DNA sequence: AAAAAAAAAAGGCGCGTATATAAAAGTTTCAATGTATCTATAAACCTTTGATGTGTGTTTGTACAT
């Protein structure tokens, strides 16, 4: 956690499954000590980093990135709080913004490549499919 | 061409993600303690090898038949 205290205090936010890749934590011995770590500090006194790492992990040009900061936020700053932990609506706007490219990135290969539940994909897209308004920048 | 068995396939059961509440029982993990088991190591013997007083040995002088 301190890692993830010292990357996210430094800027850069990585997943919990991400430094869970690095150290099997059980995901819960992480939960309790990341809280008193953060207190200890707040004693001693953003989700937005995920859109790029995304994008560089598939291999995109930057505007199909480019477009998703416009896009989460956009999706973000109205409504559809849309997610119990945003790192699933984050690779969505890609899976938004990927599908307003035509580039295969098909379905199955973002899921292990990021690996994510494909459903929250779908279901997630569905908020979108519906919501493909108000995106339009050109 | 027809009969029988397993898979293709999904949605949901039902509690892991938190999650704090508290008691109730028990486990495992950590560290001090105890012990036979490696090892060197210097202190045991045995043998070796260089230095060593000296038993035997070359000159002096001898009672002693010859």
């Amino acid at each position: 956690a301190s890692i993830l205290i010292g990357c996210r205090r430094a800027e850069v936010a990585r997943t919990f499954k991400e430094i869970q890749s690095l150290i099997h934590v059980k995901t819960k011995e992480f939960g309790k000590t990341l809280n008193i770590m953060k207190n200890i500090l707040r004693g001693k006194s953003q989700n937005l980093t995920y859109i790029p790492r995304f994008c560089s992990h598939l291999g995109l040009p930057m505007q199909v990135t480019t477009s998703a900061e416009y896009t989460a936020k956009k999706c973000k700053e109205i409504k559809e709080i849309a997610g119990k932990s945003p790192i699933t609506i984050a690779v969505v706007s890609i899976y938004l913004n990927i599908l307003l490219f035509q580039i295969p990135i098909t379905a199955a290969k973002v899921g292990q490549t990021l690996q994510v539940t494909e459903g929250t994909i779908k279901s997630g897209y569905k908020i979108l499919y519906e919501h493909r308004d108000k995106l339009v920048d050109p």
